[PDB]
């Protein structure tokens, strides 16, 4: 008998991971990191909240027992996760239209959503931007449903193409999932105005989509309220409607797998029909979520002192980061760039298209030990005071 | 007018242990017992968090710098004290570099991966459980497109594991079929195979092609944390080919934290790196990556001698807390009475047993004297103590 694994072939090499290998073996001491996925501070180290240091102490305190929770997980991380979604006084929390399973990360989520669909729906389709985050199309495709598509970026003049994307659109079918980033859209950083929002809402109501918002970036943007405006307008216009959201950068517990699947129904009756099958989903799964992150998350968010401490952290840093931006595009300037970088001030978040070439993202590594991923997304995130006018000088060499 | 998509959905069918669970926490009467409870409770009834974790949590909160998101398969230190417990230090197989971790979301999680990595990169068609088994199994591997046959094992009426009858029935397992065998406390029986048995599995494994499972969730509850890796190991010994999926949520009490992995092996170092590529796809598809709490609470305890020795005695002190409540429960019905004899639940080990009492008579010991469990008359001897055997004997004794 020939072994089961024998035949197994090798997994494509990541390539990502092969460039962390490599910036690991560059004994260069200038070197700057500007392909990482997670947020960096000033002195270029991804820290742990002090509120979350003190909501950890706190568990540590209080904690008495690590029994299994539901498949839900945590009700109060469901109810806080709610508001923050969808304001206090929504009337579809009022309606009870919403139910909320915490998950492990917005990954756990997105799963666990597609696997809900995959085996209690019709659909067959999900629709995401090109280019979008980089798991959804192997999320999604795990569990049986096609990926499709829609136009969003334009590269060479660093715009959302509206017209483009709408016309684009015209192909999904009733009952089709649509898939929107809530805000800080990953990696362009370019997000539909409000109006855009709304005009996507229309549309969607109009042609049937099942709306599917990814939420990972919640208080990157403009803040906590203000990056929620498309996920309401949405949820306004709806009966139906899925968030998968993330607070593992909102928070900083990335390795926690703090995340929620967010089902909303036309009412209380119909979204327990629904919720009842994912749950199935997760039992058949990993039956149920990480307490730490959640718990973390729920003692911060329902606590006055807590959450006042964490809101002032999240808004140092989309602070940081939106003026890194704009260090960096004036630093380039006077570095005499010569073409205009102005985008990068235009998009909010910590990832934008660059607009360089991969033949100058490769010399900016071997040459200059400056570190983007092929595409030239960069991380603004991974830029300080201290590195930018080296950086800077790079780029405008490489130009 | 567009249908919702939701509108139609038929909701899954209730959940009737979740139901007992609410008629339980309602229950006024003072004198409920729940036998029916899945987790490990101590004297007093609760389900404390370990000393060895607490010391270790406060470890993590002092030193933790970072939540940075870790690999696809998690904490490196994690992944090695676990290949240490299922295979031995100095092991041949570890020094050949045969093994691969991945930590995972729990046990569960490490069979939902083991799952999706064989569907999509192997032929195998089907997975082979006990009767009876975990009662998740199935679910796990059909949401996988992997259809489930079960094998001959618990003798109901006598209470004990017929071997004549599981080695016959599983003549049916093809080559290249997934055979999944508890490796200790098999749960819900509580009566695992002797080392000969499993030798005697390992070679019939051998013989007809079977790609060996371990489902491996309560080390250091059946005689210690050697002794229960003993029908592993055997199987180790045998094999080219072999998954492990291990819990850490009984023997550490880390239940919701989700703490566990999935261990391949493979003939040589080269197969298994293959392969391990592979599972690293499912994760990525899946959750991404673990949950970094409670696996590094596991590593911190493992990796320090006085953490590891507080914590040994704790899975000492449960392992022995089960053995007694088994005696007791024993000697306590026969105290009160009982006709049957009872004694195979001294033969028994880890916290569940299949009680023998008929749906019938489960139904009358929760209308009639609190005594709850589940339907099949599954029990569980955490959920008593030297103060409630008696009167808990004593409703049993009735509906004899």
């Amino acid at each position: 008998h020939v072994g089961t694994f024998e035949n197994i072939t090798a997994a494509p090499a990541d390539p990502i991971l092969g460039l962390a290998d490599l910036f690991r073996a560059d004994e260069r001491p200038g070197k700057v990191d500007l392909g990482v996925g997670v947020y960096k501070d000033e002195t270029g180290k991804t820290p742990v909240l002090t509120s979350v240091k003190k909501a950890e102490q706190y568990l540590l305190e209080n904690e008495t027992t690590k029994t299994y929770l539901g498949l839900d997980g945590l009700p109060e991380f469901g109810r806080c996760t709610q508001e923050l979604l969808f304001g206090k006084g929504s009337a579809l929390i009022n309606d009870k239209r919403a139910r909320t399973a915490q998950t492990p990360g917005g990954s756990g989520a997105l799963r666990v959503g597609a696997d809900f669909l995959a085996k209690n729906t019709s659909v067959k389709r999900v629709w995401v931007s090109n280019p979008s985050w980089p798991n959804h199309k192997a999320i999604f495709n795990s569990a049986g449903l096609e990926v499709r598509e829609y136009a969003y970026y334009d590269a060479e003049n660093h715009t959302l193409d509206f017209d483009a994307l709408i016309n684009s659109l015209n192909e999904a079918q009733a009952g089709d999932v649509v898939l929107f980033h809530g805000c800080c859209h990953n990696p362009t950083g370019i997000d539909p105005t409000l109006e855009q929002w709304q005009t996507l809402a229309q549309l969607s109501v109009e042609k049937g989509w099942l709306p599917l918002i990814d939420f990972a970036y919640q208080g990157f943007g403009r803040g906590l309220e203000e990056d929620a405006e498309g996920l309401r307008a949405f949820a306004a216009m709806h009966k139906e409607l899925i968030v998968a959201s993330s607070y593992s950068k909102n928070f900083g517990l990335y390795n926690e797998r703090v995340g929620a699947c967010t089902l909303v129904a036309a009412d209380s009756e119909t979204v327990d029909r629904a919720f009842s099958q994912m749950k199935a989903a997760i039992r058949a799964n990993y039956s149920n979520p990480p307490a730490h992150g959640a718990s973390v998350v729920a003692t911060i968010l329902s606590n006055d002192a807590l959450r006042a401490i964490w809101e002032q952290e999240l808004t140092d840093m989309r602070q940081r980061i939106q003026r890194m931006r704009q260090l960096f595009v004036n630093t380039l300037q006077e570095k005499g760039a010569n073409r205009d970088f102005s985008f990068i001030i235009k998009q909010n978040g910590m990832f934008s298209f660059s607009g360089l070439t991969k033949e100058q993202v490769l010399r900016l590594r071997e040459e200059f030990g400056v570190y983007a991923v092929a595409s030239g997304r960069i991380n603004v995130a991974g830029m300080t005071p201290d590195n930018m006018a080296p950086l800077c000088e790079a780029i405008v060499a490489v130009l």
